[PDB]
DNA sequence: TAATACGACTCACT
DNA sequence: CTCCCTATAGTGAGTCGTATTA
């Protein structure tokens, strides 16, 4: 076993010669590299830029090593952050912080000191650990291999891709262990703060601001850029030039998995990855003799799957950007906004100087937002610029604790549209009219063409012919591409378009099409319980059109409302009317006469609705849509000028509420009865065997296993975690005293173990359908390329065909052949309840709905 | 000696 | 009373008592 069987030399070893075994010594070796810029910034590279790193970690080394010499300076305790930073190479302290902080900015809502020093922590510790043999493995390979020079050459441009590694050929010291953190949370955060303390010291970089004084529920200090480096890095090109994602794109393919950590990354000095990420790693050791090949056999192939840069698209993204007006929407404007100025008439108490004071704090929400899109945005960039000439660029994949598969570096084929752009798959095949077709329907999707039937999205693509050439050749002046739906992928499809138009039906394309599924989940209910109406709804049938479930929806809660505005109850007085005199107050019950009224004048379409069904899956029930209507359609629509008619905005919202829920309720009853049963089972199996008075306990509480059709075991344990404070004197000012979650748990949380059993289930369940799709799609037919997205499936199209019918195929499959309810119950029935055992089960009722409709159903993807 | 950093409690919160 | 998102996490000051260390 690596651990121990092997010397911190041989370890160090190892990967590069198995590395350039096969594939080159000069690949291996930048491949290592590449890893290794996860914990320190090679003296070559740094160098080489003689770009704001380059001042960055000259001033923060320093002030770690001013840091030690204050310390060691004194007599007394020394900081608990010391005695762990001591050992660590002050070189990678600051890069690590650096890089970590920055990365942690890419997130608009949280930048809690608690999150940003809990990763520095994180970070930080790989490389106390593993530090040491980083060193070795450098040293290793920097020297050159030893003679023959047609395996060193090893690439050779040899116009078939390198193949992964097979399992066999791999050593016990290439197989990993232990990808969870020993340290204590109390000291990774201690390190952490230090970190960022020191950052700010010695740099500018950010800055600590207090949110929400005296409020317990939302009080709390939190990290933010300085504005002289947000204005640099929107503002100048190529900022974070030599500052990359903890992550990044192996330019070699992957490790295959094996086990239950050590996959996907290569080298030996670095901290290795887990097959699955868990709360804890008591959790992830259940995985450890699993046995689920087909399992590791998608993960494998995915992870297989090789890409490469769109340079087209990114010659693009690099120069607009930077435009103090971007023709792209999504793109984060460069100039901040400021602050709307007072009514000089500030004295006045009205709610006009408490509605300035929501005016501006909206604005400081949107400019954090702002500069995060920003940072993130820059990471990306500076990502793709430096694999842009690469013959190919692979990316190791991850499984959540449900199974939904994730690739592991930030820049990914997961992401956002300009990312998504800016990346292609390696190896294509000639188009052929059935690839062209589908680059044609692939092309519509990508503008907002989807809720029409494939003879009119060709026509839409058709018609627009001149449209799409013009961008493809002058994509600078020609932007009607940059008002589309996805503006950079439609992009990509019309560089992509016109290389048919001068190449013909011979053309080699690479281009992912993708295939998404309608309502994952409420399809996957519907299959599972085969409910007939359900299905239609999403698309699990062949339709002449499109069936839009939130359209469906409202045209429902519409019906409701003219009903009430018809009839329904009058405006009730006022709520002194239970009592005599006093509160006068609650002068409003609002009739849902008038209630209607008001919603029929606001409107109330598809849009009103949507944000408020797809968090179904969530545990979202009645009670939850109010607050969801409330500031996603009234409260913006009153701070906007409109919604005027929203006089007792709570009232409008509680009301709305109930028809959406009452529409969703008629409309996808499987979804919700399994939903509720699924929450019934939960209960139980939470709960702690009573009684009265000898509350003795027969069975304790009990966290919720099954295991999905593929063999992807799955465990479900939420826990009250065991709180504490740290007292923190930051920096000489004041204490920093962060509340924070402790490695050490208590109890199960039986409320959090009710509410999110019925998400998680469906979601595991598209999870092992992603996977069957994987496996079948390689082996039935031959893919070997795949875009995946937890319910989106792509492929160059010279294979589309084959993936369309091999999603349905699939899906058909897993759901004849597993009931996976009554598989659900045959596990937590001996499992689990013991004395009383009643008044929970009763399996909803299999519908009508017949899978093999799923076949020939034209808008079911997935 | 007698400085030092910080966990533990406890309050009050523009 | 939206689930994953290799997750997450009320705050600072006034006071005390402790194990450390130059």
């Amino acid at each position: 076993i690596a651990k121990n069987d092997f010397s911190d030399i041989e370890l160090a070893a190892i990967p590069f010669n198995t590395l350039a075994d096969h594939y080159g010594e000069r690949l291996a070796r930048e491949q290592l590299a590449l890893e290794h810029e996860s914990y320190e910034m090679g003296e070559a590279r740094f160098r080489k830029m003689f770009p704001l790193i380059t001042t960055l970690l000259p001033k923060m080394i320093a002030r770690i090593n001013d840091w030690f010499e204050e310390v060691k300076a004194k007599r007394g305790k020394r900081p608990t952050a010391f005695q762990f930073l001591q050992e660590i190479k002050p070189e990678a302290v600051a890069y690590i912080t650096i890089k970590t902080t920055l990365a942690c900015l890419t997130s608009a809502d949280n930048t809690t000191v608690q999150a940003v020093a809990s990763a520095i922590g994180r970070a930080i510790e790989d490389e106390a650990r593993f530090g040491r043999i980083r060193d070795l493995e450098a040293k290793h390979f920097k020297k050159n291999v030893e003679e023959q020079l047609n395996k060193r050459v090893g690439h050779v441009y040899k116009k078939a891709f390198m193949q992964v590694v097979e399992a066999d050929m791999l050593s016990k010291g290439l197989l990993g262990g232990e990808a969870w953190s020993s340290w204590h949370k109390e000291d990774s955060i201690h390190v952490g703060v230090r970190c960022i303390e020191m950052l700010i010291e010695s740099t500018g970089m950010v800055s600590l601001h207090r949110q929400n004084a005296g409020v317990v529920g939302q009080d709390s200090e939190t990290i933010e850029l300085a504005p002289e480096y947000a204005e640099a890095i929107a503002t100048r090109a190529g900022a974070l030039a030599g500052i990359s994602p903890m992550f990044q794109p192996c330019v070699v393919p992957p490790k295959p998995w094996t086990g239950i950590t050590g996959g996907g990354y290569w080298a030996n000095g670095r901290r290795p990855l887990a097959l699955v990420r868990t709360h804890s790693k008591k959790a992830l050791m259940r995985y450890e003799d699993v046995y689920m090949p087909e399992v590791y056999k998608a993960i494998n192939i995915a992870q297989n799957t090789a890409w490469k840069i769109n340079k087209k698209v990114l010659a693009v993204a690099n120069v607009i950007t930077k435009w103090k007006h971007c023709p792209v929407e999504d793109i984060p404007a460069i100039e901040r906004e400021e602050l709307p100025m007072k009514p000089e008439d500030i004295d006045m108490n009205p709610e006009a100087l408490t509605a300035w004071k929501r005016a501006a704090a909206a604005v400081y929400r949107k400019d954090k937002a702002r500069k995060s899109r920003r940072i993130s945005l820059e990471f990306m960039l500076e990502q793709a610029n430096k694999f842009a000439n690469h013959k190919a660029i692979w990316f190791p994949y991850n499984m959540d604790w449900r199974g939904r598969v994730y690739a592991v570096s930030m820049f990914n084929p997961q992401g956002n549209d300009m990312t998504k752009g800016l990346l292609t798959l390696a190896k294509g095949k000639p188009i052929g009219k059935e690839g062209y077709y589908w680059l044609k329907i692939h092309g519509a999707n990508c503008a907002g063409v989807d809720k029409v039937p494939f003879p009119e999205r060709i026509k839409f693509i058709e018609e627009n012919h001149e449209n799409i050439m013009a961008c493809a050749k002058s994509p600078l002046e020609n932007t009607w591409w940059a008002e589309q739906d996805s503006p950079f992928c439609f992009l990509a499809f019309c560089f992509e378009y016109a290389g048919v138009q001068h190449h013909g039906l011979s053309y080699n394309c690479s281009l992912p099409l993708a295939f998404d599924g309608s309502c994952s989940g409420i399809q996957h209910f519907s299959a599972m319980l085969r409910d007939e109406v359900g299905g239609r709804a999403v698309n699990l049938l062949p339709s002449e059109t499109v069936q839009d479930i939130y359209g469906i929806v409202a045209k429902k809660v519409n019906e409701i409302l003219q009903a009430d505005a018809i009839n329904g109850t009058d405006n009730e007085v006022v709520t002194v009317t239970d009592e005599n005199t006093g509160e006068i107050s609650e002068k409003v019950k609002l009739g849902t006469k008038a209630l209607a009224g008001q919603w029929l004048a606001y409107g109330v379409t598809r849009s009103v609705t949507k944000r408020s069904v797809m968090t179904l899956a969530y545990g979202s029930k009645e009670f939850g849509f109010r607050q969801q209507v409330l500031e996603d359609t009234i409260q913006p629509a009153i701070d906007s000028g409109k919604g005027l008619m929203f006089t007792q905005p709570n009232q409008a919202a509680g009301y709305m509420a109930k028809l959406i829920w009452e529409s969703v309720s008629v409309t996808v009853v499987a979804a919700v009865e399994a939903m509720n049963w699924l929450k019934s089972a939960a209960k139980l199996l939470a709960a702690e065997v009573k009684d009265k008075k000898t509350g003795e306990i027969l069975r304790k509480r009990c966290a919720v296993h099954w295991v999905t059709p593929d063999g992807f075991p799955v465990w479900q344990e939420y826990k009250k975690p065991i709180q504490t404070r740290l007292n923190l004197m930051f920096l000489g000012q004041f204490r920093l005293q962060p509340t924070i979650n402790t490695n050490k748990d208590s109890e199960i949380d039986a409320h959090k173990q009710e509410s999110g059993i019925a998400p998680n289930f469906v979601h595991s369940q598209d999870g092992s359908h992603l996977r069957k799709t994987v496996v079948w799609a390689h082996e039935k037919y031959g893919i070997e390329s795949f875009a995946l997205i937890h319910d989106s499936f792509g492929t160059i199209p010279a294979d589309a065909a084959n993936l369309f019918k091999a999603v349905r195929e699939t899906m058909v499959d897993t759901y004849e052949s597993c009931d996976v309810l009554a598989d659900f119950y045959d596990q937590f029935a001996d499992q689990l309840h013991e004395s009383q055992l009643d008044k929970m089960p009763a399996l909803p009722a299999k519908g009508n709905l017949n899978l093999r409709d799923i076949l020939e159903s034209d808008f079911a993807f997935a």
